[PDB]
Parts: structure tokens; C-alpha cells; sequence
């Protein structure tokens, strides 16, 4: 479970 | 299970 | 499961 | 199951 | 579990 | 359990 | 269990 | 138990 | 249990 | 149990 959360996400 | 969420997701 | 959603989802 | 999903998708 | 989350993510 | 959380997270 | 949190955290 | 917390945290 | 924690942590 | 704390931490 990999979970990236956030207003402005940027990868 | 890969969760990617927010306002902007920019990839 | 790879969820990806938000307002602006970019690519 | 690949879901994508927001106001403005773009690939 | 790898959690990443914050206003603004920068990976 | 990696978790990493906060207003401006730079990686 | 590695922690790292913050108002900016950079790595 | 790997913890480090703080307002600016530079690794 | 490894502790490091302050107002600017500096590694 | 090893702690460092403070206002700057700087190793």
C-alpha cells in the first residue's frame, strides 16, 4: 500500500 | 494498491 | 488497485 | 483495475 | 505501508 | 512502515 | 516504523 | 523506531 | 528507538 | 535509547 496524498502533488 | 490523489497530481 | 484522482490530473 | 479519474484528466 | 502525504509533495 | 508527512515534503 | 515529519522536510 | 521530527528537517 | 528531534534538525 | 534534542540539532 503506496499511498501519496496531498494538494499538489509533483513526481 | 497504489493510491495517488489531491488538488493537482502532475506526473 | 492504482487509483489516481483529483481536480487536475496530469500525465 | 486501473481507475483515473477528476474534473480535468489529461494523458 | 509507505505513506507519503503533505500540502505540497515534491518526489 | 515508512511514514514521511508535513506542509512541504521535498524527496 | 521510520517517522520523518515537519512542517518542511527535505531529503 | 527511527523518529525525526522537527519544523525544518534537512537529512 | 532512535529520537532526534528540535526546531532545525540538521543531518 | 539514544535522544538528541533541541532547538538546533546539527550532525
Amino acid at each position: 500500500d503506496l499511498i501519496i496524498k496531498g494538494i499538489s502533488v509533483h513526481i
